[PDB]
């Protein structure tokens, strides 16, 4: 405790990645500890400044792999071979990130689990690694129960968790592809020293804690939720990218609204649906009646659209009628799920979007697409009942408008409806939301389970350190 510590913090150039490690990031910064970001100009000029907070940036090679020089997020990108110039971006930058810390060794290196050459780089110098996904400790569990338990090559449709502390069913197998993509990783993420988590005990699970500890043999850290560390209006406003709307107007817009009387409609910065399945969305959007905060980043620099361009995915009328906003662009989501005028959120059960739901209180409509999403699903809908489900079953290999088949307007208008409509079912799901939102308030306040985590881990970092300086 003498002297602080030296924590360089590796990010995924993606936003489900980018956003939460770096928040993380600003946890250690506020106990004491110069935290250093490597990522890239862009990814690195919204972040805010704290104390002991830096950046160490390299260029983003754009005409090395073939983007627009604007382009150095996974958010910015429409096509999957958009996905792939990012990953040999991040191939590109390795070679100054390795020598970047072999000249100047961290106490800790904390890097993405798609980077798992930071493996060998944290070995030849001989300091602690930390692992880091952005999944649930929960998820993480039960990607480890198929990785051990797999399912048989002809598998369809549900499938049961295999030898789990609970007995949870999800809606789809995953794809091939999926598990020759996460088996490595997961593999190499194992062989760090621990495992950071964006959550808190209370939600994941205590039961969920001692699986990972005791059945696959490795220590997972609880510090979330990370994004609490946002706490002043342009804090929460400023994440991953500006707004692309002002945030007063979003504020305005809701002040004149009822309490949950208005639904905010969002997949991700990932997720990219075809024009059929956002006129269903759309059509069932204005079936509901309810006014609607909707993200639309299928058609962002797409405006004053001409009106046959606008029927592809649009009702016709549907902008004249004014119920709500589309944000064919980048929204504050912090912002706008904490207003009291939000009552339901339309997600598709990304990690973060998740947490950022619990922390304000904002009961879930399911809507699952790949990765972590539908064992997400279930962490929202049967283990802690904050929310609902659309049923939809399509796990997809690509987000980039990869699905095949359509989730009509009455399947998504009777989830809307199941949580805005105020019925007995939906009454007590949102006490069960309050309930964990009350909790969230103080996890990582001192007292808190993830603030006591971070004590201990830094404690443990702080020992390491020590050690090395003996010899
Ligand atoms: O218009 C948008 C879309 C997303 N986000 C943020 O981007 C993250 C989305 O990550 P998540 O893990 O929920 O989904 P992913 O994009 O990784 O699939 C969350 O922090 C959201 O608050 C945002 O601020 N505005």
């Amino acid at each position: 405790m003498d002297k602080p510590l030296k924590l360089y913090f590796i990010p995924y150039l993606a936003a489900g990645h980018m956003i939460p490690l770096c928040d993380i990031a600003a946890l250690f910064a506020s106990r004491g500890h110069f935290v250093t970001i490597i990522t890239t100009p862009l990814n690195a000029k919204i972040l805010p400044k704290y104390n002991n907070f830096n950046v160490h940036t390299f260029q983003f090679p754009s005409q090395e792999v073939g983007l627009p020089e604007g382009v150095e997020n996974l958010s910015a990108v429409t096509d999957l071979d958009g996905a792939y110039k990012i990953y040999q971006a991040m191939a590109l930058l390795r070679e100054h990130i390795e020598n970047f810390v072999e000249q100047h060794p961290p106490d800790c290196i904390v890097a993405d689990f798609l980077l798992p050459w930071v493996d060998e780089l944290a070995n030849k110098l001989s300091i602690p690694r930390l692992a880091f996904n952005g999944f649930s400790l929960f998820t993480i569990c039960a990607m480890e129960s198929l990785r051990s338990h797999p399912l048989p090559e002809d598998a369809s449709g549900p499938f049961v968790i295999p030898n789990f502390p609970q007995d949870i069913v999800i809606n789809s197998t995953p794809p091939a592809e999926s598990k020759t993509f996460m088996d490595p990783l997961f593999t190499i993420a194992l062989k760090s020293n621990g495992f950071i988590i964006n959550s808190f005990v209370e939600f994941d699970g205590e039961e969920y804690v001692k699986y990972y500890e005791k059945t696959i043999g490795h220590k997972a850290w609880h510090l979330g939720p990370a994004s609490l560390v946002r706490e002043t209006i342009q804090e929460k406003a400023e994440r991953g990218e500006k707004s692309t709307l002002s945030v007063q107007k979003f504020v305005d817009w809701l002040n004149k609204k009822r309490d949950n009387s208005v639904i905010y409609i969002s997949f991700g910065t990932m997720c990219h649906f075809p024009d059929k399945q956002l006129f269903e969305i759309a059509s069932a959007i204005e079936a509901s009646g309810y006014d609607f905060i909707w993200v639309v980043p299928e058609k962002k620099g797409k405006e004053n659209e001409s009106e046959d361009d606008k029927e592809k995915w649009l009702p016709k009328g549907f902008e004249e009628r004014d119920n709500g906003m589309i944000v064919k662009g980048w929204s504050p989501q912090m912002v706008i799920l904490g207003h009291p005028a939000v009552g339901a959120f339309l997600t598709h059960c990304g990690w973060n979007s998740t947490v950022e739901a619990v922390s304000a209180g904002v009961p879930m409509i399911t809507w699952p697409v790949l990765g972590d999403q539908f064992y997400n699903e279930k962490l929202i809908t049967q283990v802690r009942g904050i929310g609902v489900e659309v049923g939809v079953d399509e796990w997809v290999v690509t987000s980039f408008r990869g699905m095949k088949q359509l989730v009509g307007r009455d399947c998504i208008e009777k989830a809307i409806r199941r949580l805005m409509d105020g019925g007995d079912e939906a009454i007590q799901i949102r006490e069960r939301s309050q309930k964990l939102a009350k909790i969230t308030k103080h996890v990582v306040q001192e007292g808190g389970s993830s603030y006591e985590n971070l004590t201990v881990l830094i404690n443990e970092l702080k020992q390491l350190r020590d050690c090395k300086v003996l010899n």
